[PDB]
């Protein structure tokens, strides 16, 4: 029985309304409504791992696994494992995974972060879920962020908070973050980021959405301005809208959007938004392409619709040879040839670098670099041909062309990083220099880049 070297993932996010849901909810599962949606041909054929992010969630965990493993079954004749579950308050993840895959899926990790202090403390927050599928790492976060039209800043300050503190994937990439820890990163929820415009433009927008028209809605969208702006989510892609607003419906229908304040809102707006949203971030030159996104149409408990993403995503197989693991391979060799990082900072420490990869037997730390003054105020490290040649485990070009190398670069004085990045060695060629190039962050904001060139020497 061969190991995959692609699978489908399934990203739901819904925010339930504190009520109970419908008895079918299969159109979720099978990216059916408005969008991009799924070929009903394929509505037998399984996700290999579905994740259900939901908010507001009013369900214990028993309730809730018991309507989406009966959903999943009806729709497929497939009873799903549960992989994993977390809940933070009345914020959820659900991971179930083909039964075939059980033997796959290892190190699975949980976690929850709570956003704001004392006031803003107490329901918002993320909760995921990481594992390793044979030889690739994936991560899910699912999101519940600060409401409101005019808090989007808090919202982005959210996102910081949670990609700073949420504990998932391997504790031994002590310099990075989530945004770098995982192959395939998946971050979704109620992000709660609304169409900006004039309250007194409601019925216009509404107008806008009957006529399926959301260009000009979508041009005032704050998480896409924000992003633009590279405030938020940086380094992270999503899909193109083609759905109506998801929020704020009235209950029981979808014909009415419910905008106008109301003391139950806090005497708030809601104009018409898309606050439910799927975001991804994996790494450089691994395949990832999304299948689906969309809303569903016939789900109307909450209000808001529940959003579907599906995604093609490579993997690889657990990699055994002759030598490695457990030793190195001598056949392999990574060389750093003459590399320089550009740090936004104006710190007067010297740096070093650590590389940190699975297909080394533990992270390698640099020598110090040679700080210079770049023409427009900038600080450049350079590491010249000085750097570590880095002694993989494997050198079978199948196993090491798919592997990738992150680089922290660090403070002398305090060890701090002061900026992260990832290198793919899916390279165009073998004992070639050639070049590369990451832009660095830190707490997930851009402090600079590292460019210059490789050498791999691979089996072949
Ligand atoms: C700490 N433990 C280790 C064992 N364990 C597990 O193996 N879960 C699993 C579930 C479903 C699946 F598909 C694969 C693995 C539970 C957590």
């Amino acid at each position: 029985q061969p190991e995959p070297d692609m699978i489908t993932i399934f990203i739901g996010t819904w925010n339930m309304g504190n009520a109970p849901p419908p008895k079918k909810i299969t159109s979720w599962f099978l990216s059916k409504g408005q969008g991009k949606t799924r070929d009903d041909s394929a509505d037998y054929i399984p996700h290999d791992i579905y994740v259900i992010g939901t908010q507001e969630d009013p369900l214990s965990e028993k309730e809730w696994l018991e309507i989406l493993k009966h959903s999943l079954q009806e729709i497929t004749s497939v009873t799903f494992k549960t992989v994993a579950i977390h809940t933070l308050w009345n914020i959820r993840i659900v991971v179930l995974a083909k039964p075939e895959h059980e033997n796959r899926i290892s190190h699975i990790c949980t976690d929850n972060v709570k956003t704001g202090i004392a006031n803003t403390l107490g329901n918002k927050g993320a909760v995921g879920v990481s594992f390793m599928f044979n030889g690739t790492s994936l991560g899910f976060v699912n999101s519940h962020l600060t409401s409101g039209s005019e808090k989007k800043l808090r919202r982005n300050q959210n996102y910081m908070n949670i990609l700073r503190f949420l504990a998932l994937g391997d504790k031994k990439l002590s310099p990075f973050n989530i945004t770098h820890r995982f192959t395939h990163l998946f971050w979704f929820g109620d992000l709660n980021y609304r169409v900006d415009l004039p309250t007194w433009e409601a019925e216009t927008i509404i107008q806008k959405i009957k006529q399926q028209q959301y260009a000009d809605l979508l041009s005032h969208d704050q998480l896409l301005t924000e992003r633009r702006e590279q405030k938020v989510f940086l380094h992270f892609e999503e899909e193109e809208i083609t759905f109506a607003p998801t929020y704020r419906f009235e209950r029981l229908t979808r014909d009415k959007y419910a905008y106008t304040k109301q003391k139950a809102t806090g005497m708030k707006y809601n104009l018409p938004s898309w606050c439910d949203r799927v975001l991804w971030k994996s790494y450089p030159l691994v395949h990832v392409v999304c299948q689906s996104y969309g809303s569903t149409s016939d789900i109307m408990t909450s209000d808001h619709s529940p959003v579907f993403a599906t995604f093609e995503a490579g993997v690889t197989s657990q990699f055994v040879s002759k030598n490695g693991p457990g030793t190195v391979d001598s056949q392999g060799q990574i060389e750093f040839l003459r590399c320089y990082a550009t740090l936004k900072t104006k710190s007067q420490t010297k740096f070093y670098l650590e590389f940190h990869s699975s297909c080394l037997e533990s992270f390698v730390k640099s020598q110090e670099g040679e700080n210079e003054e770049g023409s427009e105020g900038e600080l450049v490290v350079k590491f010249g041909e000085t750097l570590p040649k880095l002694k993989p485990i494997i050198s079978d070009p199948e196993y090491l062309l798919d592997q990738h190398i992150l680089i922290s670069i660090k403070s002398s004085d305090s060890d701090e990083s002061y900026g992260e990045g990832c290198i793919a060695l899916r390279l165009e060629a073998t004992e070639t220099q050639l070049p590369i190039y990451t832009p660095l962050t830190h707490h997930g904001e851009l402090t600079g880049h590292f460019q210059g060139e490789i050498k791999l020497q691979t089996s072949q």
